[PDB]
This record gives structure tokens, C-alpha cells and sequence, in this order.
């Protein structure tokens, strides 16, 4: 029971004639930005034949001149209208002129579907009867057929311990607390006062501190004040130490995590320096910066946290609610399913981002949609929302029985 270290993570590489992965373990090499595509695209083929409306490539179509597939491809672009599509064996413009698909989770560039129609190679344009995503099978199945190794950390599959789940369904014990998340306001201060002291009787068990800590970014430019972004922002840790410290109820028996939001000193990203961490790591001993995002080592379980903003993109970005954002990043196994000219993903840990196999529960800290913990083949999907516009909710989560909880104090 850990909490995994992004930046000292291991990396897997899949083989589709073994079908399986290597020993694969500081800037990234040409050949990671090339296999980083070509990886997605052999693991959905791969994903796709556990599955067992046939399987053809583009140059077998382009070869002839009539027809009538199934194709699979990114919706990618060239120019207006030219949405063109590519798979490792050539390029194809499509087209989708008056066409009644199905009502998609949400169709966005830079993702890999599946479209049937005809060639008609006079124009050479491909038309569209349906778009369709690729499915996604539950986690029974996945984790029956990812082979006998370990994805989580631990080598081999040693996970038939019943006395895990018998304890974690006895030992309840262990409580997580989920609270944006500003620094510089009185509001902020009256809020922690009485969300502390619903928490210095009962004593929780792993804090999960999100991020955007502060109302304004980096790159300062005015000494007006005689001071940065840095000193500011030191300044507001030394204030939410002072906070800290005025109850020492807490690192007594609680563990702690930050989380580094978008506003602070691009995926992934390394968290809070120590240098601005240096008073709280002094008072403190429970104490952890993680990555954003990360997974934490859950002795029976795969839980994720990873905290942007998925409905604010998704909805200006589709060709023509919450349910339709789950299914979206289940179905396409990944967290960013965007093109590289639009989220510059860095090129050695794209592992990390990837939804190889189905997690326990994902952690999307939602800045544009309201609360919730929906199901969707198994993986509970949370959002605690906001945290001060929204009245000063919160949330509790029971890994054991997997209950959920509000809490507001107005």
C-alpha cells in the first residue's frame, strides 16, 4: 500500500506476435514520439480481436477501385472538409456528407473510430454510413486476458488473497477525503476551520488536496509589492502551514496528498517543488506530490486521479451528458484522446496515461460540471465539483463498501 511515483514508474511495451510486454526500463528519443501512435493503434487492434463488419487495410481498398468496409482511423485533418483518416498502411480522405450515425458519446478529433461505407474511387472519397466508437470490455475479462505479470506494483499475478478484500471489508479504518481549492482569502480560511474540525474528532486517513491553489498564475511582472509568484505563493504555504499547525490533531494518525493543478510553478507533470514545500514537509511526516496524474497503490484495487477539464473540451471541439464523457475515456482507454499539435503529451510517459487495463476508480476532479459517482461497466466514476461558488461541498469515499457521501455545511 503505496502511492505510485509517476516519475519512478516502470514501462511496458506490447508485442503483437507474443502478444505481451518487455523489461522496457532523461528527454525523450524520436523513436518514443513514432511507437507512440503506432502503440495506440496495435493495442486497439489488439483490443479489438479479443472481440474477434471484417478486418481490411487501406492499401487493400486503394488497390482496387469499387466496392464496402468497416474502416478504422484517426479523425484527423488536412483541410476544410478534407477530414482525411490513416491507418500504417496509407492515407484516405473521408467524408461524411449527409450521414445518420449513432448517437456517439462524443465524437472528437484525434480519436480512433470506426466508420462502414464505399470507396467510390472516381473522386476517391470515402463515404460514411455510421461513426462508431471502439467498445470496451469489462475488467473481469481484461484482467483474465492481460497475461500473468504485474501492472500495479508488487514479477508475476499474485492477487488471490481473500484476507485483502475480508480486511478492507473489516478494517474501515482508512477514510479518504476529496475537498479547486484557493489560498489567498478569508472565505478559504473559514472554510478549513470548520471542515478541520469536523476532521480533528474523527481522524481520516488519506487527504487528497487538489489542485489550483491559487487565483492567479506564474509569470510575474510587477514589483510593485515587492514581490513574485514564487514569494506569493511561498507566503500562501506558509499560511496554510500555520493553519496546519494550530491543530496538531492531524498528521498524528492522517496521511496526505497534494495534487498539482493547472495554475501552479502540458501532460504529465511533476508536482509542487521542495522548495516551496519546505515548512509543511518540516511539520508534517504523512506527506506525498504526486504527479498529475497518478494511481494509487490500493492493495486489491486500481484507483486513478486525474484532475483537468474534460467537459469544457470535449463540447467545443464535435464534428456536428457525464455518461457521454465516462464512456468517451473507457471506450477510447485514454485520458487524452487529442492530437499532439493540440495536447503536447510528452513522449516518455505516455504509458502513464494510458487505460491499460480498466482501473477501480478514476478521480476527475471536474471544473465546469456539477458532483456526482456514476457506474459504467463497473468503474465508479466520481467529480466532486467546486468548492466554494457550489455553498462549501465536499465529498467522502468508502473504498470498502464503495459508498459515496456528500457533506455541505450550508
Amino acid at each position: 500500500f503505496k502511492v505510485i511515483n509517476a516519475s519512478q514508474q516502470q514501462r511496458f511495451s506490447y508485442n503483437p506476435h507474443k502478444m505481451q510486454f518487455i523489461f522496457v526500463p532523461f528527454l525523450p528519443d524520436i523513436e518514443d514520439k513514432v511507437q507512440m501512435f503506432l502503440t495506440r493503434y496495435y493495442l486497439t487492434n489488439d483490443r479489438v480481436m479479443r472481440n474477434e463488419n471484417s478486418i481490411t487495410p487501406i492499401k487493400n481498398l486503394l488497390g482496387r477501385d469499387a466496392q464496402n468496409f468497416l474502416l478504422l482511423g484517426l479523425l484527423n485533418k488536412n483541410f476544410k472538409g478534407n477530414w482525411s483518416l490513416e491507418d500504417p498502411s496509407g492515407s484516405v480522405e473521408i467524408d461524411i456528407s449527409q450521414t445518420i450515425p449513432t448517437q456517439g458519446h462524443y465524437y472528437v478529433p484525434g480519436c480512433m473510430v470506426l466508420v462502414e461505407g464505399i470507396y467510390y474511387s472516381v473522386g476517391n472519397k470515402f463515404h460514411v454510413t455510421s461513426m462508431t466508437l471502439p467498445p470496451g470490455e469489462r475488467r473481469e475479462i481484461t484482467l483474465e486476458t492481460i497475461g500473468n505479470l504485474d501492472l500495479l506494483g508488487i514479477r508475476l499475478d499474485k492477487d488471490l488473497k481473500i484476507r485483502l478484500h475480508l480486511l478492507e471489508k473489516e478494517l474501515t479504518d482508512h477514510k479518504f477525503v476529496i475537498l479547486n481549492l484557493f489560498l489567498d482569502d478569508l472565505k478559504i480560511m473559514t472554510a478549513l476551520s470548520k471542515i478541520l474540525q469536523k476532521l480533528n474528532d474523527d481522524p481520516p486517513t488519506l487527504l487528497i488536496w487538489q489542485g489550483s491553489f491559487t487565483s492567479v498564475p506564474v509569470f510575474a511582472s510587477m514589483s510593485s509589492r515587492n514581490i513574485s509568484s514564487s514569494t506569493q505563493f511561498k507566503n500562501n504555504f506558509d499560511a496554510l502551514a500555520t493553519l496546519l499547525s494550530r491543530f496538531d490533531n492531524l498528521t498524528e494518525n492522517t496521511t496526505m496528498i497534494f495534487i498539482p493543478g493547472p495554475n501552479d510553478l502540458t501532460l504529465p507533470q511533476d508536482p509542487i517543488p521542495s522548495a516551496f514545500t519546505k515548512k509543511i514537509n518540516k511539520v508534517c511526516k504523512n506527506v506525498v506530490w504526486s504527479s498529475n496524474p497518478t494511481r494509487i497503490a490500493y492493495l486489491s484495487q486500481e484507483i486513478v486521479i486525474f484532475r483537468d477539464d474534460l467537459s469544457g473540451r470535449f463540447k467545443r471541439h464535435r464534428l456536428e451528458e457525464t455518461r457521454k464523457l465516462v464512456k468517451t475515456i473507457l471506450d477510447q482507454g485514454h485520458l487524452s484522446p487529442f492530437l499532439d499539435s493540440l495536447r503536447p503529451i510528452s513522449w516518455d510517459l505516455d504509458h502513464t496515461l494510458t487505460l491499460c487495463p480498466i482501473p477501480s476508480t478514476m478521480v476527475l476532479c471536474d471544473t465546469t460540471s456539477a458532483q456526482f459517482d456514476l457506474t459504467y461497466n463497473g468503474c465508479k466514476v466520481i467529480n466532486p465539483g467546486s468548492f466554494i461558488n457550489r455553498r462549501a461541498r465536499y465529498m467522502e469515499y468508502v473504498p470498502s463498501s464503495k459508498k459515496t457521501i456528500q457533506e455541505e455545511i450550508y
